[PDB]
């Protein structure tokens, strides 16, 4: 898809998306004094806010990371919210737009409302009054989500006869205006039509439902960060919404890898999907085996059997008969329950040792489980992370006990994964700095807004591979994919996990006994240097532990406007067994943890530090 329909067609609808849940949060904190407060108070931490305003810390969190995002605040590294220049753009927002969120489209369509939407086609003409152009958009997209998902259902973009010409005049001449002030359509000689562009609109595949399914929340975006969230919440797969599905090509492909392996019976037998939904993944996956690779060749001899598992009992049904000519079984389970899996696949026969676990996009919906161990978690409170997950009061949750919770999730999974693995895709969400460079190319600033809102637990695409990498879980790099394949931001993975018998984690200060007594390919480093590296960047150095022994640690720096990261040490301990091995076990995993970490585009040292270590020969090493 070429340039000139990126930039006016496609950035466009993103843009729109982008307004649809940014208006209503800074509506909000407009009208609740945010702005007022930080131009008085020059500069104020989360919680400080929280209680001048009597706010929901979690729900005016996701406000403040859309905010900064859009650059309409500033945060410090005490981490206090500060205006900006462009702070002031909330008055340009005419407050009665917030009316449209309930604005009856399909009515005004059929020309069964008087009250019309003219004033906001004008406003739209006036670009809003503003010279920013983005705003322009953020604004645009308010009205033009909801009114061409109701133009397209009802047909009124079919070119066949004309455009329009089977509505009223009055609603003919405002829609025509709009539509032409937009570049849309066109008046030729014999009548008006659409261009390349609304034909874009028209027929383009564009999550507009999707987006515009936000609205009954974003409605009440007040009574979310200021008021009673229970109030907000009273009364098949929507992630798979983005703009394409190539990552499924990519199961496709795993899949077919794994079932070529040779000799056949070490292949899994067992395909267990967790939220397998309608069977659609099962269902894909079979038919992909049987054409495609060796597996299905043989399936008489060596039969492959599909496993849905669901939390819904009605899902159960669906996939069980949407199934009904291929080998399978349908059992209830949660994810975040997969010991309770393993003892009702037991009770089946079903031997662990044949299963290859399956899933896509579900473990940020998993329930929230608090961690268990206070300690550990305690612990965690050093780093530094940005996860931002909310919670049924509407309260932050500490990001150091969010990512807890995640680590003793994927344990629970890491305990009855076997030999073959776990295909697990999962969406990611992104750090303020990274979504403010790239506002037109990624979804996150209204994907993340509307996730978190809900109460789902996304992270960024390095935190979740760490978290794996602390429970033994190692996304195979024969597999490993992430997209957007060409940005340095990552907002999905696509893994095939396997338990490797050892773990990655960041190192800590009390690891510096132990990393004193390694070899190292520079000059050794003292007490106090580590004690500075690792204040100053808790998350940037990673170590390999293996039955508590330190194997190998390598220690980063994020420079050049935050685009590259370098590697600075090499720690080794060589006394430990086969550390060669587990030394550029630790490196390729350094490299799959900068390919998704937010913001870096290239990785320095790679190169020289692999062949140091492969042609170890050489103790040019200090320490041995
Ligand atoms: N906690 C849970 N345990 C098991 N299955 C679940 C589940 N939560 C949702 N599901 C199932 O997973 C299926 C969709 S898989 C992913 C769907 C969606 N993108 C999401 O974020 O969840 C649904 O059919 C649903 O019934």
């Amino acid at each position: 898809e070429n340039l000139y329909f990126q930039s006016n067609a496609l950035d466009k609808i993103n843009r729109y998306a982008h307004g649809f849940v940014a208006v209503p949060v800074i509506c909000a904190c407009s009208e609740a004094g945010v702005f007022e407060l930080l131009s008085q108070k020059k500069s104020l931490k989360l919680e400080e806010i929280v209680e001048h305003l009597a706010a929901n810390s979690g729900h005016l969190m996701v406000a403040m990371r859309l905010l900064e995002s859009l650059s309409f605040l500033y945060r410090s590294q005490a981490e206090e919210y500060i205006l900006t220049e462009q702070s002031q753009q909330h008055q340009i927002i005419p407050k009665a737009l917030m009316s449209l969120y309930k604005y009856p489209f399909e009515l005004y369509l059929k020309g069964e409302v008087e009250t019309g939407i003219s004033n906001w086609i004008n406003c739209s003409s006036r670009r809003w009054d503003t010279e920013n152009s983005l705003l322009s958009d953020l604004l645009d997209g308010v009205l033009l989500i909801p009114l061409l998902l109701e133009l397209k259902k009802q047909n009124l973009l079919d070119e066949s006869k004309k455009i329009f010409n089977t509505l009223t005049n009055s609603l003919k001449q405002e829609l025509s205006t709009l539509f032409i002030n937009l570049g849309w359509a066109e008046e030729k000689t014999e009548g008006l039509y659409l261009t390349d562009i609304g034909r874009f609109m028209r027929d383009r595949s564009l999550n507009l439902g999707t987006t515009a399914s936000y609205a009954p929340m974003l409605l009440q975006m007040k009574e979310l960060l200021f008021g009673n969230p229970q109030r907000v919440f009273q009364r098949n797969v929507v992630a798979s919404g983005f703009q394409h599905e190539k990552f499924f090509a990519d199961t496709d492909k795993i899949i077919i890898s794994i079932f070529n392996q040779q000799p056949i019976e070490e292949q899994p037998i067992y395909i267990v999907d967790m939220g397998c939904g309608d069977g659609t993944l099962l269902k894909r996956i079979y038919k992909i085996i049987k054409q495609f690779s060796a597996r299905g060749k043989v399936l008489t001899e060596y039969p492959i059997i599909m496993v849905g598992v669901d939390y819904n009992q009605e899902a159960l049904d669906v996939t069980d008969k949407n199934l009904v000519d291929i080998p399978h079984l349908v059992i209830p389970g949660d994810i975040g329950a997969p010991e309770k899996l393993l003892e009702q696949l037991k009770a089946q026969g079903i031997e662990p040792e044949k299963v290859l676990h399956i899933r896509s996009f579900l473990d940020h919906d998993r329930p929230f489980i608090a961690p268990k161990n206070t300690e550990i978690a305690q612990a965690r409170s050093q780093l530094d992370y940005q996860v931002v997950d909310v919670d049924r009061e509407g309260k932050l949750i500490p990001p150091h006990i969010a990512v807890q919770s995640l680590v003793e999730h994927l344990e629970r999974w890491s305990s009855i994964i076997t030999r073959h693995g776990l295909l697990l895709l999962e969406v990611h969400s992104l750090t303020p700095a990274v979504v403010k460079k790239y506002i037109d190319e990624s979804e996150s600033l209204h994907f993340d807004a509307y996730h978190a809102f809900s109460m789902q637990h996304l992270v960024e695409a390095d935190v979740f591979l760490m978290a794996a990498a602390e429970v033994g879980l190692f996304s195979r790099k024969e597999a490993f994919r992430k997209y957007p394949k060409t940005l340095p931001l990552t907002r999905i993975t696509v893994n095939h996990f396997e338990k490797r018998k050892y773990q990655i984690r960041y190192a800590t200060v009390n690891d510096i006994p132990n990393l004193l007594k390694c070899a190292t390919f520079n000059p050794p480093v003292n007490e106090p240097f580590f004690q500075v590296l690792l204040k100053q960047t808790p998350t940037a150095h990673l170590l390999l532990e293996y039955q508590g022994e330190l194997v190998a640690a390598i220690f980063t720096e994020t420079k050049n406007s935050n685009e590259v990261l370098g590697i600075r040490e090499f720690l080794v301990r060589t006394s430990v067994e086969n550390w060669q091995v587990l030394a550029k076990d630790l490196l390729e995993f350094v490299e799959q943890w900068g390919v998704v970490k937010p913001g870096i585009k290239e990785i320095e040292g790679l190169l020289k530090y692999h062949e140091a270590i492969s042609n170890f020969q050489k103790s040019k090493w200090y320490q041995s």
